[PDB]
């Protein structure tokens, strides 16, 4: 009826799902690379503006599948002698093969937890909004996302899978991470 | 009345508009500035004229980061960020992945002005790499765009060119106070 | 009531919300940092002070990249992307032009915390260059902002300074953990 169909749209404008992946640097695609361009004799000490390109791997949150890699940039904001809390700003996208892909925008800081801005997605994720959280497991090769989209149709099964919970020991099937057909994204991005 | 105005309100906010230009580097803004491993990185201008090619809009501004080479397809993956102005109706910005080997979407992050307030997905087209590109924006959630910005697409080919009016910025062919 | 609720949903989904916030840097953050025309790079990081200048409530932090010289206006356009830090509240990110000689807007992305799903524009008002700025954001979509972030603005100009309080980050005049 005419209040349902109103109701319905939104219902969907304002809906909020999650959608939970790893990701995890397997040292297989000479990432990350240190662009110094920041300020002992021949030794390379951490400064502001110091440019950090990146590309990772993304599997589910069942761990069961890869689904694509991140992409994209961090800048060196500040740091001290600490290992914690050293503030990158990023600027990166999340790509799940024929799916489609997430952008995000926001603060990376060592050995914390952080937000960052979804600023949209394409493919099953067009024209979302929302929010990322970004838990590291093992700094800096392993971490965790989960991520609250608003505004898109619902997700499909296969990327609702049942999380396992993140800690150090959690790790790709085999299957996944030889990218066997029957554990990767249609297309999943290499 | 009170329906009226809720539904058109949702009809907004759900509204989706297309919305297509050309972007050509014309070889006079000493754009790009680079090839290799990973890493590098690529700051970017180039000119956009609207859809029609019969007027000159603005200019695109930003950059990109090389991730990987595919031996393969003979090409390599960036990750973009950039922005496309079109004077004084405002930019439109985007964010996403930008390939030498095919065509990509990316996101529309916002946008100013009429665009203000905007989100969705702009579809690149490859016409000639890396001189000749199209565009197709999908942007949800503003008012009616000027019909100026709605012309008769020309599709997109090899012989696709801009007006000669539109190539020297005749006042008759560009946006008001298009960016340069 | 059922037309109520639905009518409060929509509402929300499309208000908007101004908050204005000063931009400094007091030379104590080592930014900003220069890197080489076309293709220069900016990383940068200034503190944040709400409207009223009577509170602290963090930084910004980003990059800008260099676009273009013009000589007649006697400055340079800019791409940026980087993002405004509130501590405890969360934060806002941004993207578009930043031009030394002129006003601009900019895309406001999204945010985070209270700010959680936002979209809309921030315009950008230089009040002194470049070490003190001025901004405006128009919000869309987010529940009504705290009082704290929305004391009576004091009208931007040269002799605009926080407050002793502010200044030392005394916790009467700062936001919850304010981001340093
Ligand atoms: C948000 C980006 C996702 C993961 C982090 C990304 O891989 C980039 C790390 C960026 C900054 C951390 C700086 C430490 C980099 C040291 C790498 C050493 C190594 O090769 O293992
Ligand atoms: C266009 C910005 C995005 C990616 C650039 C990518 O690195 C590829 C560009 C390579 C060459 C630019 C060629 C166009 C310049 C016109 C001058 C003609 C010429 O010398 O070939
Ligand atoms: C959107 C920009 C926000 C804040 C401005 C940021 O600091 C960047 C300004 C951009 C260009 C100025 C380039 C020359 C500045 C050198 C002087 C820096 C200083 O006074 O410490």
């Amino acid at each position: 009826g005419p209040l349902g169909s109103m109701g319905n749209k939104v219902d969907k404008l304002a809906g909020v799902q999650e959608l939970s992946v790893y990701e995890i640097n397997e040292r297989d695609r000479g990432s990350p690379v240190i662009l110094p361009f920041g300020g002992e004799n021949g030794a390379h000490a951490n400064s502001l503006g110091d440019l950090v390109p990146f590309s990772n791997k993304v599997y589910d949150g069942s761990l069961q599948r890869r689904l694509g890699i991140t992409a994209g940039i961090c800048t060196l904001i500040s740091h001290n002698a600490e290992k914690k809390g050293d503030r990158y700003e990023a600027q990166y996208s999340f790509y799940f093969g024929d799916y489609g892909h997430i952008s995000v925008q926001g603060p990376y800081i060592t050995y914390e937890d952080t937000e960052l801005v979804v600023t949209g997605g394409t493919g099953i994720f067009a024209g979302c909004h929302g929010v990322a959280k970004l838990h590291q497991i093992i700094f800096p090769v392993k971490l965790f996302y989960t991520f609250y989209l608003q505004g898109i149709k619902k997700l499909p099964e296969e990327l609702c899978a049942s999380v396992v919970p993140p800690s150090p020991s959690a790790e790709p099937s085999e299957q996944a991470k030889k990218c066997h057909p029957s554990s990767v994204a249609p297309n999943f991005t290499n």
